[PDB]
């Protein structure tokens, strides 16, 4: 299904956090949130729709996409009630996804807005949405240890469900990844979550001077104000802290298989260790 090419592509600034699922990313966009020159609501789900009606037709009664609902209640100090039929007014007029990133763009003012999603990267098609309607997208890669993600979407019921985690972490990485080389590495940055977790303020530091912005202190603290947390990870709000344990879970683990051939070869690109 092809993409419309707007009339005239969008030369602001826009930014996406693209992973596989259970990869630290809400934790990331969490950590992004407490930046003043940032905006990083729950996951807008826009980049797979055409217009708002595709969006609900696809969508439809599911919770996935309500970050948007969020997102408008926070930047306009909305009602739930409010949010939903400025929501229901984009649907019914079958507003092209394009104008929700150039409307929230708008309201996020001098703020640099963050799409994070664990599911663009699964489809190549979604991640090429992107480059068509955007001159300046940035991409924030977010890799974690294949072992960690598999027995984490095992755990969380996501779905054999050991060869759909595995498939899933290398569909979506090696899609990620495609999508990296084809854009500069002005416009792409990989992140290592056991880096993240280790060091965060080395990392996010990093992720800083990719992104244009200066180092601010907030990043370090996810749990401390309101960063929209009120999708992404259920078990997020369980922790206290940026929790380096949580990285050394590949360590604990035996799968029931091997992991496939190319997943070792993808996984090594990473720096990875397989035993
Ligand atoms: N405060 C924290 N510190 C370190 N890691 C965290 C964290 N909060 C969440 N994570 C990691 O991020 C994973 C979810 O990633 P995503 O947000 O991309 O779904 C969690 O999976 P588990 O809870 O299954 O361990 C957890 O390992």
């Amino acid at each position: 299904k092809q993409w419309q090419k707007p009339d005239h592509k969008n030369p602001n600034p826009i930014a996406f956090i693209l992973s596989s699922p259970r990869s630290g990313s809400t934790l990331l966009r969490v950590m992004l949130a407490g930046h003043p020159g940032l905006y990083s609501p729950p996951e807008l789900h826009l980049l797979p729709f055409e217009t708002m009606g595709d969006r609900h037709q696809e969508l439809g009664l599911s919770h996935l996409g309500e970050g948007l609902q969020r997102a408008l209640m926070d930047l306009e100090n909305l009602t739930p009630e409010a949010s939903q039929a400025k929501v229901n007014q984009w649907v019914k007029a079958n507003t092209p996804i394009a104008d929700i990133y150039a409307y929230l763009q708008r309201q996020a003012e001098q703020r640099l807005l963050i799409d994070k999603s664990p599911s663009y990267g699964s489809d190549r098609h979604i991640l090429d949405h992107s480059e068509i309607l955007f001159d300046q997208a940035k991409y924030i890669h977010l890799v974690r240890h294949p072992y960690a993600v598999i027995e984490s979407f095992t755990r969380l019921r996501m779905d054999n469900p050991y060869a759909l985690a595995e498939s899933i972490w290398r569909t979506s990485n090696r899609n990620i990844l495609d999508l990296g080389r084809t854009v500069g590495a002005d416009r792409y940055l990989q992140v290592i979550y056991e880096d993240l977790v280790r060091d965060p303020r080395k990392v996010l530091t990093n992720i800083c001077d990719f992104l244009g912005v200066d180092f601010d202190e907030a990043l370090l603290n996810p749990y401390s104000g309101d960063r929209l947390t009120d999708v992404g990870d259920p078990n997020f709000l369980q922790h206290k802290t940026i929790d380096p344990a949580l990285a050394d879970k590949w360590r604990s683990i035996t799968l029931p298989a091997a992991l496939q051939l190319d997943t070792i070869q993808l996984a090594e690109t990473f720096a990875y260790d397989l035993p």
